[PDB]
């Protein structure tokens, strides 16, 4: 499978939802063991999913994920310690809406990281310590984290994670950093935190790509720029959106319309071909820069369980991954295998 074909290049990973990570699906257990040598929990280690609004913890799904990776001897990436999404407003705010102090939030971060990264110390090889800190306007994202703590929210998150599990490979992770503008803003931020002595080992490019954009050349610039920071590059959340885009009026663009969901009956072969060529282009690039890249993780296993079916428009039928809704490999899968099977060396 993919993991074996790409053995000499990088890990091949998948994000697993809680149903998959339970181990109850024999067909996926088989598929995953064959294809992937790394996994990431799709949701269960996120603050607002793992904990309730009162801060109470429920380990069932997170433990099941770690048990699954241990059972199958898979490299495991924790996702994610500090992020502005899927986290209760109660972490940051009093019931009246007012923000708590920097000191009070720091205490909460310390408790969260110490507990979560501590539980799985030595079991998870890597952590997405901070996710999505640069805004799409290229300034620091105006989250509660940032408004209360400043850039110390990032510095302190990495410091704490490194104290709790000194052996973990600590990553900053973001989307659209394949693109000019955000790439450079991210480079500058990381540069300035590295200067301050922040422990950081890796840089995650999410890789939520469109069928057309961004071009390979922009992605290449990012691989090269982030590697120059002395960081290992990971592609963390790969998928290819094949459906009409709403990214380019502004307030109805997220509503369901049938014209924006044109493949409910199946993805036609011509689009299968385009999708296969797009993934092939991408993996050619990755192979080219295998010296800089530790991992390529897909944000799901099969198309039936992709988040892009419901984002950014609820209820669509998307086709973003390497396995179809019956778990059969798509044409894109075979193009990826052929890149390695037919590789030329001395
Ligand atoms: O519809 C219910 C549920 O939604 C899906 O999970 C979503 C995640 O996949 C999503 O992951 C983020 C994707 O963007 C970035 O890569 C980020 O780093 C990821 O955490 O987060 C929102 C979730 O709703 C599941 O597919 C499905 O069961
Ligand atoms: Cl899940
Ligand atoms: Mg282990």
């Amino acid at each position: 499978g993919l993991k074996s074909a790409y053995k000499d290049n990088f890990l091949i990973g998948a994000a697993l939802n809680a149903t998959i990570a339970s181990g109850a699906d024999e067909r996926l257990n088989t598929l995953i063991a064959k294809e992937f040598n790394s996994i990431t929990p799709e949701n269960c280690m996120k603050w607002g999913v793992l904990r309730d609004a009162q801060g109470q913890w429920n380990w069932k799904d997170a433990d099941a994920f770690v048990a699954f990776g241990t059972k199958h001897n898979l490299h495991m990436v924790g996702h994610t310690l500090v992020w502005h999404s899927q986290i209760h407003d109660e972490v940051f705010k009093n019931a009246d809406g007012s923000y708590i102090s920097k000191a009070a939030l720091q205490k909460k971060m310390e408790e969260h990281i110490t507990t979560l990264a501590g539980r799985y110390k030595g079991k998870l090889a890597a952590w997405d310590v901070v996710n999505e800190a640069v805004g799409d306007d290229l300034k620091m994202r105006d989250s509660h984290w940032y408004k209360i703590m400043g850039d110390d929210f990032i510095y302190n998150a990495f410091t704490l994670a490194n104290e709790v599990d000194p052996k973990a490979h600590l990553m900053y992770n973001d989307y659209n950093i394949e693109r000019t503008g955000k790439r450079e803003a991210t480079v500058e931020m990381i540069e300035r935190l590295q200067k301050r002595g922040m422990p950081i080992h890796g840089l995650g490019i999410q890789g939520h790509l469109g069928i057309d954009t961004p071009p390979i050349a922009e992605i290449e610039k990012s691989i090269i720029a982030f590697a120059k920071l002395g960081l290992r590059v990971h592609f963390t959340s790969l998928d290819v959106d094949v459906l009409p885009s709403v990214w380019e009026e502004v307030s109805t663009r997220f509503e369901y319309k049938p014209e924006r969901d044109p493949y409910t009956k199946g993805l036609p072969q011509e689009m299968q071909d385009k999708l296969a060529k797009r993934y092939e282009d991408l993996f050619k690039l990755f192979i080219k820069h295998s010296d800089k890249i530790d991992r390529a993780t897909f944000w799901g296993v099969s198309d039936d369980a992709s988040w892009l079916n419901g984002f950014p428009i609820p209820g669509r039928t998307n086709y973003p991954l390497l396995f179809d809704r019956k778990l059969q490999p798509k044409d894109a899968y075979f193009r990826l295998l052929d890149l390695k099977r037919l590789e030329h060396h001395h």
